[PDB]
């Protein structure tokens, strides 16, 4: 915040009131034009029509384009200056110089695919943020070796300038390399499933929505009308990504975490490691088929039926036949209803229709047999006796109904195969591992057509009552359209803490998107999800085996290196295999810890709240839900803060069986600073940070 950002601001928010100001001197042209061609057009009715459509298009066009008409500016590296936007405007007093270029055209291309390390032709580019005609701010990103000067909202340009480290044996550019990985990530021909993974502090965040954009505007035909699908580890990341997510076009993004998966359904409550391992896994499926098929009860003892004349019955023999046509059919539970309450009829019927006929009727009276079969079967059909036991014996089921019996029962749950680890006293207590099984039981089961046919008619009955004449018988956003429906096929799919999701989440995902496009990020021991990979292709194989590409980034360059002494140190007694990354960035002030006592902790964390307040930039306490005003580590899984205060390592370190993971992810999240205070004694870790 400061006044040379102030006035550059003020100078783009004036360029683009004249922007408006033509916007609404051609919206007037062509309103004013619009009722003389309906009021005066001397032509025929045809040419009328035309140059009315023609008006009334240019109208709309010019009305869709007034929410955030302009996208941003391109700084060539000739210091000519081209504004994106979502039309063109020219000047046709000067031979047309583009005053804004509708971000289609070619010459707007740089503004999605140009990168820092393989510029086109361009200096920098600038993103608006804005909000109905006003700017709310601009973002600056230089394609070359920032000196740190423009403010970019994100840091990247400062943490960049702020490279140290010598020349080394071989001569290296560093930033340069740094440069041509990101570039190598984005540019990337491969449109199919990408992996990027790399250390923190590496910004892949950022270089994954930078591919993220190329790819929409190269394939923007194929995947337009498709939307963007990203998935995130909580709210607030992903309202980071609404934040710094670039330009998609006439294109839209859908936001989700992992709990969000089923539409109208939100979900924050996580299972015991056990239950979400078993429940995370694709074996899982197994169990559910078995939950649907002991649906499909038997009778215990035989059912009188009860005709009028030959007080037929249903038994264990016609039922259990019943049922293996219905499974064998190979149709969803409440579609094979039908062909079991079918197969039930005709063996009913046509053992009635033999004690009707007894002696004188025989199957060769073709006839006689095919009416007194219809006859018997009109009898059953509103039969109530036998349709209750019909409905007994294979009922109508809701995802919910049968995740619940499924759980608060041990029976059910040992029909099914499953582990007493699932049992719970409230069934529909649903958490993060219930919600992909919700998803999956929607396709197992499918709908009762009868029963929305009457739902149907009768609403229509209800409707016509209220609207008072009983006697007498959608242009939704491509984000509203595409949330609001679990059938919706998206055309691309990115996913960041990746690792953290279970094979029933990717297979949910994958059953999303079947054109296989995504772009999966993440850093495996980062983990903290029990069913979370423990390697790439564990995951994406039963999908794509040998069709997925995996990229890295091993340089660090944002987040210091003193502390990433720390971090490193924790890593190696977590995960002796695992490398840390590159830091190329030391930072002018290093960490420190203190053994607060049991009161003065309090003292401390306001001490650290008051400090931060006369900094500059954003900071945060990462502690447990016991400590005031602090937040767990998985809260702050995919953000960065300049300063953060940890509390109890020793602690939080404890906490399940993935603990050292969340201790890693809290200390690695600092850009600027890391304070920690601990209670007992360091957790025989930290000893490089005093």
């Amino acid at each position: 915040s400061g006044r040379d950002y102030e006035d550059e601001l003020q100078s783009e928010r004036d360029y683009v009131a004249g922007l408006y100001a033509r916007l609404d001197a051609e919206r007037a042209q062509s309103q004013r034009r619009y009722a003389a061609a309906l009021r005066e057009h001397g032509g025929t009715a045809v040419e009328r029509d035309a140059e009315v459509r023609a008006l009334a298009k240019d109208i709309a066009r010019l009305n869709v384009a007034d929410n955030g008409l302009c996208f941003g500016r391109l700084d060539t590296l000739d210091d000519a200056r081209l504004y994106i936007g979502r039309l063109g405007i020219f000047d046709r007093d000067n031979d047309f110089e583009p005053l804004l270029l509708d971000w289609r055209a070619p010459m707007a291309r740089p503004f999605y695919v140009a990168t820092a390390a393989n510029p086109e032709n361009m200096r920098r580019r600038r993103q608006f943020h804005t909000l109905g005609r006003k700017v709310v701010d601009f973002t600056d990103e230089i394609l070359g070796r920032p000196t740190g000067a423009e403010h970019d909202a994100t840091n990247d340009a400062a943490l960049l300038a702020a490279v140290n480290a010598p020349r080394g044996e071989g001569m290296r550019d560093i930033v340069a390399t740094i440069q041509a990985e990101q570039d190598q990530v984005i540019r990337l021909d491969h449109t199919g499933v990408l992996v990027i993974e790399g250390g923190p502090g590496t910004g892949k965040t950022v270089v994954a929505l930078h591919r993220v954009a190329y790819l929409l505007y190269t394939y923007r035909k194929q995947m337009e009308r498709h939307g963007v699908l990203v998935v995130g580890p909580t709210p607030a990341f992903l309202d980071h990504i609404g934040r710094v997510l670039p330009s998609l076009g006439e294109s839209d993004a859908v936001f989700m975490t992992p709990g969000d998966f089923v539409p109208g359904l939100h979900v924050t409550a996580e299972d015991t490691p056990e239950a979400a391992e078993v429940k995370g896994s694709l074996k899982i499926l197994d169990v559910l088929k078995a939950a649907v098929a002991d649906r499909q009860e038997l009778p215990s003892e035989p059912i009188p039926i009860d005709l009028s004349d030959v007080t037929m019955r249903i038994d264990a023999e016609t039922a259990k036949w019943a049922r293996d046509e219905a499974r064998k059919t190979g149709l969803p539970h409440n579609e094979a209803r039908a062909e079991f309450v079918d197969v039930v009829t005709y063996v009913v019927t046509e053992r009635a229709v033999a004690r009707i006929g007894r002696g004188w009727l025989t199957r060769d009276d073709k006839h006689a047999w095919e009416k007194m079969r219809a006859d018997v079967v009109g009898e059953l059909e509103d039969h109530e006796q036998f349709n209750a036991a019909l409905d007994a014996l294979w009922p109508i089921l809701t995802p919910e109904d049968v995740l619940a019996q499924l759980y608060t029962s041990h029976e059910r749950l040992r029909a099914a195969g499953a582990p007493e680890c699932l049992w719970r006293a409230d069934g529909e207590a649903w958490t993060v591992s219930d919600v992909p099984l919700l998803d999956e039981l929607v396709d197992l089961l499918g709908r009762n057509k009868a029963a929305d046919e009457a739902a149907e008619r009768e609403r229509r009955e209800e409707e016509a009552y209220a609207a008072g004449v009983l006697d007498l018988m959608d242009n939704r956003e491509l984000s509203e359209r595409a949330a609001a429906d679990r059938e919706w096929t998206y055309g691309h799919v990115v996913v960041d803490e990746a690792q953290e999701l279970s094979e029933m989440d990717w297979r949910l995902l994958m059953r999303r998107c079947p054109r296989r496009s995504f772009t999966i990020v993440g850093d495996l021991a980062q983990r903290r999800s029990p069913a979370g990979a423990r390697s790439w292709g564990a995951m994406l194989d039963s999908y794509v085996p040998g069709r997925w590409v995996y990229k890295s980034l091993s340089v660090n360059y944002r987040t210091p290196a003193e502390i990433m002494a720390v971090a490193a140190a924790v890593l190696a007694e977590f995960a002796p295999d695992a490398t840390p990354p590159d830091s190329v960035r030391a930072c002018g002030v290093a960490p420190w810890a203190r053994q607060v006592t049991d009161d003065d902790i309090a003292s401390a964390i306001a001490e650290f709240v008051s400090e931060e307040a006369g900094r500059e930039g954003t900071s945060v306490v990462i502690g447990p839900p016991d400590v005031p005003g602090t937040v767990p580590p998985s809260e702050t899984k995919g953000l960065e803060f300049d300063a953060v205060l940890v509390v109890e390592p020793e602690r939080i370190l404890a906490d399940g069986p993935r603990g050292a993971a969340e201790l890693y992810v809290a200390l690695t999240r600092a850009t600027q600073r890391l304070g920690v205070l601990y209670r007992d004694a360091l957790p025989q870790a930290l000893a490089g940070l005093a």
